[PDB]
């Protein structure tokens, strides 16, 4: 778990800025690994952070190497080379539909997993998926994650920075966030990805996306976007927690629908 700081070299510039995102080097065994850097420059934060992700085994999660604790505390991962899903589609606006779903299929196998896991993710968003490749996904940012208690099928948030445009109403109504919250959030996430990377309730306050969703009105179809696709979306924003479908179901419906696009094309 806890790294050799003598091991590492990390790079002058940074990829983002909590704290800051850098690239940098972990001289393994035998072979160097490129890494992404989480630095801190809170701390609790960080350690339960790193102690969700030490816990988590699966192709489509962001893999973390370990921690260091230097001139500043430091989350050490895997590199995803080509960065944030949300980035790199405004700026790769001509990425076949095909690709979008591959891409946001993996990201439902990831969820399928955590769900599996009982662990509640609370930050899924465009934002928050990292492209090794350009058809090759992985979910990151587990800060906000919880592992869940296991006499219960929820987190209860003991008071209310939180990325409301992504929660479920019963995360705003009752601060409980469960699996099925994390599959709403995969709907706006969805949403993100078929709009390449535009943000969700475009001009819209907080308070005037919750009053829309009290409607039961929902953001549109993405130009594009197969109708399957969009129904799918709708169906992750399911008002009631009881008739929204888990991971399993939302991923299942995903694979059929992607391979018959492989099989069409
Ligand atoms: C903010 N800009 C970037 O992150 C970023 N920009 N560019 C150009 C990149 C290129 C490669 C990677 N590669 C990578 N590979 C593995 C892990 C990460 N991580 C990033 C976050 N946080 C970012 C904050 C919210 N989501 C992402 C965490 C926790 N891990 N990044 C990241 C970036």
């Amino acid at each position: 778990v806890y790294l050799d700081r003598k091991l590492l070299t990390l790079e002058d510039k940074e990829l983002g800025s909590f704290g800051t995102v850098k690239k940098g080097y972990y001289q393994m065994k035998k072979v160097v690994k490129t890494v992404a850097v989480k630095i801190l420059k809170l701390k609790d934060e960080l350690l339960a952070e790193a102690n969700v992700m030490q816990q988590l085994d699966n192709p489509y999660i962001v893999r973390m190497i370990g921690i260091c604790e230097a001139e500043s505390w430091m989350l050490v991962m895997e590199m995803a080379e080509l960065g944030p899903l949300n980035k790199y589609l405004q700026q790769n606006r001509h990425v076949k539909d095909k690709n979008i779903i591959e891409l946001v299929h993996q990201v439902s196998m990831g969820m399928k997993y955590l769900e599996e896991s009982n662990f509640v993710h609370r930050d899924l968003a465009a934002r928050n998926v990292l492209l090794v490749t350009q058809h090759y996904a992985k979910i990151s940012d587990f800060g906000l994650s919880k592992a869940l208690r296991a006499d219960e099928n929820y987190y209860k948030a003991q008071t209310h920075k939180w990325p409301v445009k992504w929660y479920a109403p019963e995360c705003i109504n009752y601060y409980k966030f469960s699996s099925k919250s994390d599959v709403w959030s995969f709907g706006v996430l969805m949403w993100e990805a078929f709009s390449y990377g535009q943000k969700p309730y475009r001009g819209m306050k907080g308070s005037e996306v919750t009053a829309m969703l009290e409607k039961g009105e929902r953001m549109g179809c993405p130009a594009g976007c197969p109708r399957e696709m969009y129904d799918l979306m709708n169906l992750c924003w399911t008002y009631d927690v009881e008739n929204r479908p888990g991971f399993a179901a939302v991923e299942l419906r995903l694979r059929n629908y992607y391979y018959d696009v492989v099989n069409h094309h």
